[PDB]
This record gives C-alpha cells, structure tokens and sequence, in this order.
C-alpha cells in the first residue's frame, strides 16, 4: 500500500503545517501537525476541557463505530517548546491520504497548554518519530507509520514541505518527480529515539564550506533550524545590525535587510536554503525588527534541523530495519 496527503502552512510565516486525517467510522477528519520529533498521535477531543479549546476540530470517539476505549491507559507529553497535553486513548481506524491503518492509538486531549488552545489550526499531532518515544502508560503504543510499515510497498515515509505553499507527505513510495539530482544517504541514530543524523558542515552565503561534523534531528514539527551558537553567529555575522536580543529570544535582524542563504552537508551533497526561508517576519505586529530562522541551539541540548531546513529538500525517512535519511534538492 502507499498514501500521499498535501500538507499546508497554517499561516503566512510557515509557522508550522498541517495535513489532514481521517480518524474514525465514518471518518472524522482533523488536521495534524505531522511530526518526526514525537511518537504521539493525539487529538483534540470531546472529553478536552472546553475552556482549553478555542475553534479547534474535535475528535468525538462517541460517534465511531470503531472506536474502542485503550482501558487503564493514558498519556502525558510535554514539547522543547514547553507546551504539554495530556489524556486518555483509544484505539480506532486512521487514514492518511488513502493509507489505512486499523487499531492505531488515536489520545484523546483532556488538558492541552494554553499554545495548543491559542492555535486554531492545529487540531492534534501526529508523531513520526520512533515508537520509543511514546507517551503511553503503561503499554507504550506505536506510531502510525510503525503500524503502517509492513503493509507499505517500501517501508518509507517523505516529507516534501513547501516554502510559502503547500507540499506532500508520502508513505511507502519515493516520487522520483518531486527532487533534482539524486537523494544522498545518510545515517540515522535511534539512540534517542529522533531520526538523529551528522551533518558534514555549512557555508554561509557565497561563503566557502566549513567542514564539520554537526548532529542533529530531523523535525518537521520544530520550525526553526537550530544549530550551535559558533554556526548561527558566522550567519548573522553577515547581516547588517543583525544582534541576538534576550529580551525577544533569539537573533532579531533589521526587517530591510535581504539574507543570505544557509546551505548544510548531507555527506559530499549540499542543501542550500535560500535567504528568504530565514525570515520570520516582524517580532510584533508593525515592528520593523524581524525574526530570525537560524537560532542557537545552546541550552536545548540537541541540534534541530526544523522546517526551514527541510523546506529546502526532498526528505527520506527511510524506515528499514536500519533507519536512514535520505536529502535531494528540488
């Protein structure tokens, strides 16, 4: 089997996307923020308290046929960001752009951080990082694309994501279509439970490459690409009265400048990530400070090659019996 679903910016920054989902008989469909840094798929809900929900789709498993209460279990997650929800599961049937997967463990939010209820859009996500990782007590539950993999022609998944414009989530097959070049390979740690890899180095600009080893994950529900603090300061280094602000969290530049591109090893090949990726758009309604798409990773403890990264490829998350990641341009 295979499944091929679009996947959509929620705004005009890319601040994340989402890819609809249907859950349920007769399907419920909700729109997931699919993430490769989590193994939860969870839902806004019926039995979330209604305070914490604000315009968000819900999942009622009441009205489905084949949904079945997990007994006894429950789940609690809490992001890099510091946002957190909680709850109990169920288990029930899950498709993902024509892809079918029966008795996936589908949480269901009694509680969700104020970030998850401030966030119309979102309506859950859907984690794709390893099953390791699930929240689930105290039988830990596999993700929908460990569920899948057997039944799927190749045991794959991609993530195409668009840069200001919708891309695709693919399982089970490489669109040969959707890269130039060739995919280079690279391998994965599970260690951690992320799909955890080592860049070959950067440049900054028309810059020469520097080449250095650089671990990190690959997370397509981070948005940002953090990396550490030597890397983003050469970048900024480049941009006119570019300073990294305390006060807002992170390296701010003056919303007139034009950015350079930021390209990063996959082995011998490069992914260039142009300039215009890196812009996150004004700190507040009106400002002429914008915010920056490269940030330190200092103090989160891990390199995150997030969405403005990926955007600028064709990624593999080979899920073979030894994990790989696969990067082509496009």
């Amino acid at each position: 089997s295979t499944g091929s679903a679009t996947t959509t910016p929620i705004d005009s920054l890319d601040d994340a996307y989402i890819t609809p989902v249907q859950i349920g008989t007769p399907a419920q469909t909700l729109n997931l923020d699919f993430d490769t840094g989590s193994s939860d798929l969870w839902v806004f809900s019926s039995e979330t308290t209604a305070s914490e929900v604000d315009g968000q789709t819900i999942y009622t498993p009441s009205k489905s046929t084949t949904a079945k209460l997990l007994s006894g279990a429950t789940w609690s997650i809490s992001y890099g960001d510091g946002s957190s929800s909680s709850g109990d599961v169920y288990t029930d049937t899950v498709s993902v752009g024509g892809l079918t997967v029966t008795g996936q463990a589908v949480e269901s939010a009694k509680k969700v951080s104020s970030s998850f209820t401030e966030d119309s859009t979102i309506d859950g996500l859907l984690g794709l990082a390893f099953s390791t990782l699930n929240t689930v007590s105290p039988t830990q539950q596999k993700t929908f694309f460990d569920n899948a993999k057997a039944s799927l022609d190749s045991p794959v998944f991609t993530a195409d994501l668009g840069y200001h414009a919708p891309g695709t989530y693919n399982f089970g097959f490489i669109d040969t279509t959707a890269y130039t070049g060739s995919i280079t390979y690279t391998a994965v740690s599970t260690k951690q439970g992320f799909w955890e890899w080592t860049s070959t180095g950067y440049a900054v600009g028309s810059g020469t490459f520097k080449s250095t080893s650089i671990d990190g994950i690959a997370d397509t529900g981070t948005t940002l690409l953090y990396l550490p603090a030597t890397v983003v300061s050469a970048y900024w280094a480049q941009v006119s009265g570019a300073k990294s602000s305390s006060s807002v969290g992170g390296y701010v530049f003056p919303c007139s400048a034009t950015l350079p591109s930021f390209t990063f090893g996959v082995g011998s090949a490069r992914i260039v990530i142009p300039g215009d990726y890196i812009d996150f758009g004004p700190i507040s309604t009106g400002s002429s400070s914008c915010f920056g798409g490269i940030q330190s990773s200092a103090g989160i403890g891990i390199n995150i090659f997030g969405d403005v990264a990926l955007k600028a490829a064709f990624v593999v998350f080979n899920g073979a019996t030894t994990p790989t990641l696969g990067f082509a341009s496009k």
